[PDB]
Order: C-alpha cells, then sequence, then structure tokens
C-alpha cells in the first residue's frame, strides 16, 4: 500500500525536544520548530525504492534508497551516516543509522501509511521520540 504522494503538514510532537538531545542550538531550534510546521514532503515510492524530498524555507533535502539495502544521508542536525530500512510490518518501515565518523546519540526514523490514510514519521534520539502527521495535499 503505497506512499506515493504530496504530504503536508498537520502535527508535529517533540520536534524541539528531539533537537535538543541532538545538542542544536536553541536560536536554530525556534527557527526549525517554525519551519517544522510548514514542510512540504514528496515521496515517490516504487515497491521497496524510495525517493524522498523534504523542502522548507531553512532545510531542503533528498533521500534515496532501496529496502534492504544499506544507503548514505544525514542525521536530523545533518551528520552524514550510513542508514538501512526494513520492513517492521505491512505498512510500516524503520531506519537505523550509524555515524559515518564520531559518535553522538543513538538515531532512527520510522514511516508508516495508517489506514485511514495519514503518513506519520518518527524521528528518535536516544529517549525521545518525534512524531510528525501528514496528510495528503
Ligand atoms: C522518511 C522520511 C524522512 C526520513 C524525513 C526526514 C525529515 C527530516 C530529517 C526533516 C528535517 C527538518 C529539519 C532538519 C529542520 C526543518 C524542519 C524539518 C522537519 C523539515
Amino acid at each position: 500500500p503505497n506512499q506515493s504522494g504530496n504530504w503536508k503538514i498537520i502535527r508535529s510532537e517533540n520536534f524541539e525536544e528531539l533537537l535538543k538531545v541532538l545538542g542544536v542550538n536553541v536560536m536554530l531550534r525556534k527557527i526549525w520548530v517554525a519551519a517544522a510546521s510548514k514542510q512540504a514532503v514528496e515521496i515517490k515510492q516504487e515497491g521497496d525504492t524510495f525517493y524522498i524530498k523534504v523542502s522548507t524555507t531553512v532545510y531542503t533535502t533528498e533521500i534515496n534508497f532501496k529496502v534492504g539495502e544499506e544507503f548514505e544521508e544525514q542525521t536530523v542536525d545533518g551528520r552524514p551516516c550510513k542508514s538501512l530500512v526494513k520492513w517492521e510490518s505491512e505498512n510500516k518501515m524503520v531506519c537505523e543509522q550509524k555515524l559515518l565518523k564520531g559518535e553522538g546519540p543513538k538515531t532512527s526514523w520510522t514511516k508508516e501509511l495508517t489506514n485511514d490514510g495519514e503518513l506519520i514519521l518518527t524521528m528518535t534520539a536516544d529517549d525521545v521520540v518525534c512524531t510528525q502527521v501528514f496528510v495528503r495535499e
């Protein structure tokens, strides 16, 4: 059941708390928290192959992966990492991340398309879980 589409954010929970764990400067946190409620997300899914574009005025990223194959992306705070996505269930994928260089909080993300048509993203750093909920444009 396919996640392709243009998605608009409706709620963002614990994003500032996540940025705190990641050590992001407070003045930057305020800007990023504001931008998080205005983001645009585009997904192109063909089976296990994904393209994801996340766009805001301060931050934009493009993610490319196939489920089950290691790939490179960045942590939320911008550090290059090695990632691997697996299906946890029919509708929900989970990504484990490992920094290329250095140490820091354990980070991961999940993405799920629900029965009622919401896309739910979670992003985790150590004990803090941020949840962002999207609906189709
Ligand atoms: C599967 C969906 C993924 C992996 C989405 C990742 C989205 C981000 C890493 C978003 C990051 C943002 C910032 C770093 C600051 C501006 C607000 C966000 C939420 C767009």
